[PDB]
């Protein structure tokens, strides 16, 4: 609502030398006719020349030559604050250079051949760093700073020297301009930029507040994820965003030098960030300059450690300054430089998800014509384990593939190089899918912990089950209050008990989905590699992931593999402890009940199970999961048939009522054998027809009438019989005798 | 668009200063495997060689060899024209002579035996 708070739209005048006006606004303000207003938009940058060339529109709006929404700003939504500062001072020339036509065709003198006819009594009112379209031509080259003669912005006049003896390219400002990334070159990681955003906006944005008061910056940053994350753009377009200058450094060319000269360049760069202030300094690859104290062997590779711990202590004077740093496991740093004035704030970058993988392919490819059939959604669903430049990739990899299969020959000699060949080409889902699947080695074998998409209706029934589930893990977090009010302590445990295929694994996933909260699954076979490999110290690594996610549910299935290892029940030799359990243990009672962590656990053979494990604390509820019901077998097989064309003249109710004790994996193997015999008999069909009519001397003869185009009740009459149950009634009986001796 | 011209690719046969197009190319161009037919190149240079109709290679690619795109100056995926030349002569004699240090430490009349 600020009075000069107004919107900009639509332009009409190509000279961008105007800045319009809007007499509604105008009387508000002081605007004068002449040179020169100063006008403010974001991020520091501003464009300022002559005014008032407009209300040919209504008002409440400014108008402006569209190229100040790439320079000055990006797009609608923006807020022009224009305020005039006049009668500036004329000094001798104001860098006369354009940038990236002017080179192409004749250049000539780069002066007297195009832009001689724009400044007449409009003598350059221009600021530096303003580009706009001015040409002698096709009317279209931009225009930038080489020459400043005074400092400030300034006014040109006749009888003055130009220095364009120079060379129009990518200019230091140019090259600026791409590294002007900003904030829409980054997607799919929502969370960690905001909590950036919140960290390190107040201490560079806002200094003198701080000043003010006493308040501690954030002094260190440290980002640790795997490669090709898109870690340094974010502190580009972090440092761009708000204005301040961005400083970086590399490991490598700190190493590649002599003994002294590292520690004189690490110096001179810190040097070179504290006389731009507010500054960032961004280091990346840090495990290549300070590795493991015990990894580090010979003299001057700690002579480069002390020296940085000793340059980051030389910073508490000066709270604007920040240093972020990028790295792939905390773990592989001295612990040193983790510390209460070095580097305190931590942030896990992690991997993208479907959503984030689908905005990573929309930003790649912007500028890649895709004339059909490119959903994208698919491709981020079959895209399990690519992080980042490996999407790249992809992008030109299948538009190789676009022109390399055909145009191999046509663009050899045909004709030179031109666009209508370029634009009128097109990439097809063909192209995408051979690469993906042809050469695509995805380089992530890391857990990953993100949300699921299993909701309650895939599960047929364990109606009571989820009540419970709900009032255990939702109830805490929604009313935190109530539990404190009555003195009562919340259970963090719960163990799920039953026999195999009976749905354990899908409820881990819809309560998590639910809450909208993280998960993690770990399987039996990687608690016996720990065994095997007596590696426990992994189980640590776990935890302090589950604690990065909170809120979030740490699952553990197969529980009782080790007990089954070695020997049965009774096992070959010892008691029902061993060395993985025991090191579980000691992580769960030293836990918090806050933070929202949530644990389960699955298992067939609770008796071998350690009875420490169901101690108050710990796990100590305890649930049985039986075999469905009828209805429930209905529901499963609606459930199972959700995703596939099978209208029958057969019921699955008629079906579930002939099962009895038929568990919920014997349900969805039915329904893939019955597909498999009418697939079968499609291609069998297929292969037939088109072989007949050629082998045949029928020319040409044209039926395709999909033989096969739902699961008929054949072929379900077929499947039942290769079908059977899959249990027994003595595994049933035990289990109803646990259920019962519990008491 | 000038079915004259033609892109390069590799070859088959062993023998130098011969080739093969593939068969519906035979009338398009009207001119059979006997045919003597000259084939243009770069820096100016134009060799003229044997032909012969075969299938595997595509319509608008030729195969030859190293021998005959040495002299013609040409590498794969460049283009050429190509004319009958039924003009031919049965020449005389044309004088020769060994272009290297091949020679190097060698004895005997090769004349005959290698040629
Ligand atoms: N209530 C259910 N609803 C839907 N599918 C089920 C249900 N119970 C079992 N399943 C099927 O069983 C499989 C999962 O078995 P699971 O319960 O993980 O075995 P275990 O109990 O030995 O871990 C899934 O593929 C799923 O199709």
């Amino acid at each position: 609502n600020r009075p000069n708070r107004l919107i900009v739209d639509e332009a009409i005048n190509e000279d961008n030398s105007v800045v319009s006006l809007s007499q509604p606004k105008m009387d508000e303000l002081q605007l004068f006719r002449g040179d020169t207003v100063l006008l403010k938009g974001k991020k520091r940058r501003e464009a300022v020349c002559i005014v008032l060339s407009d209300d040919t529109c209504s008002d409440e709006k400014i108008r402006m030559n569209r190229v100040v929404r790439n320079n000055l700003r990006v797009r609608l939504g923006d807020v022009i604050s224009i305020q005039p500062c006049p009668d500036v001072k004329y000094g001798k020339r104001i860098h006369v250079l354009p940038i990236d036509d002017t080179v192409e065709g004749i250049t000539g003198n780069l002066f007297e051949v195009y832009l001689k006819p724009y400044f007449l009594e409009a003598y350059r009112p221009i600021r530096k760093g303003d580009i706009f379209l001015v040409r002698g031509g096709m009317r279209a080259v931009e225009f930038k700073v080489v020459e400043t003669d005074p400092s400030p912005y300034c006014i040109v006049a006749p009888d003055t020297v130009i220095h364009c003896e120079g060379e129009p390219i990518k200019r230091e400002d140019e090259e600026e301009s791409l590294n002007e990334v900003g904030y829409d070159d980054i997607g799919g990681c929502r969370k960690q930029l905001a909590q950036i955003k919140e960290m390190v906006e107040l201490p560079l944005r806002h200094p003198a507040l701080f000043k003010a008061i006493g308040v501690k910056p954030p002094r260190g940053i440290l980002l640790y994820g795997p490669p090709g994350t898109g870690k340094t753009l974010i502190a580009r377009a972090v440092a761009n965003e708000t204005g301040a200058f961005f400083f970086l450094i590399n490991g490598p060319e700190i190493m590649s030098k002599l003994a002294g000269e590292s520690e004189s360049n690490l110096r001179k760069a810190f040097e070179e960030a504290e006389k731009n202030a507010p500054a960032i300094i961004f280091i990346d690859e840090l495990d290549a300059i300070a590795p493991k104290r015990e990894k580090t062997h010979g003299e001057v590779e700690r002579r480069i450690v002390s020296q940085l711990l000793t340059l980051m202590d030389g910073l508490k004077q000066r709270a604007h300054v920040i240093v972020m740093a990028a790295t792939n496991r905390p773990n592989s740093i001295d612990p040193a430089l983790r510390r209460f004035g070095r580097f305190d704030r931590e942030v896990d970058i992690g991997i993208p998800d479907a959503t984030g993988r689908l905005e990573i392919l929309q930003i790649h490819t912007k500028n890649m014509k895709l004339a059909d059939d490119v959903d994208l959604e698919q491709v981020a669903n079959e895209t399990h384990g690519h992080v980042g430049a490996d999407l790249a990739a992809l992008c030109s990899e299948a538009a190789l593939q676009a022109i390399r299969k055909k145009m191999d020959l046509i663009d050899l000699e045909d004709e030179t190089i031109d666009a209508e060949v370029m634009n009128s080409l097109a990439v097809t889902m063909d192209d995408f899918r051979w690469a993906l699947s042809q050469s695509n080695p995805s380089a992530l074998r890391e857990t990953v912990v993100e949300v699921p998409q299993v909701t309650w209706e895939d599960i047929g029934g364990l109606e009571d089950v989820k009540r419970e589930l709900q009032e255990l893990v939702q109830y805490p977090v929604e009313h935190p209050d109530k539990f404190l009010k009555f003195g009562m302590t919340p259970s963090k445990g719960v163990l799920f008990y039953g026999p195999p295929g009976c749905g354990k694994t899908l409820l881990a996933k819809a309560i998590a989905n639910e809450c909208q909260a993280n998960a993690i699954s770990i399987k039996g076979p990687e608690l016996l590699t720990m065994w095997f490999g007596e590696s426990e110290a992994n189980v640590r690594e776990i935890f302090d992931k589950a604690r990065q996610a909170a809120p979030c549910v740490l699952f553990f299935d197969e529980l009782d593999s080790i007990a089954k290892a070695r020997g049965g029940n009774i096992g070959d030799g010892g008691g029902a402890a061993d060395r993985v359990i025991n090191q579980i243990l000691t992580e769960m009672d030293g836990m918090s009940t806050k933070k929202n962590v949530f644990i389960i656990g699955a298992t067939n053979r609770p008796d071998i199970i350690d009875p420490a494990i169901l101690r108050p604390g710990r796990l100590d509820q305890l649930i049985y999961i039986p075999l469905p019901d009828e209805k429930s077998r209905v529901a499963i097989l609606k459930a199972n048939l959700r995703k596939s064309p099978v209208a029958k003249d057969v019921d699955l109710e008629f079906l579930a009522k002939m099962t009895n004790g038929f568990s919920g994996a014997d349900l969805t193997e039915i329904c893939q054998r019955a597909c498999k015999l009418a697939i079968r008999e499609s291609i069998e069909s297929e292969i037939r027809r088109e072989r007949e009519r050629q082998t045949n001397p029928s020319a040409m003869e044209v039926e395709e009438d999909d033989p096969v185009p739902e699961i008929r009740r054949d072929h379900f009459e077929e499947a039942m019989r290769f079908a059977r149950r899959s249990v027994s009634d003595n595994d049933i009986r035990k289990y109803e005798m646990f259920a019962q001796t519990l008491q």
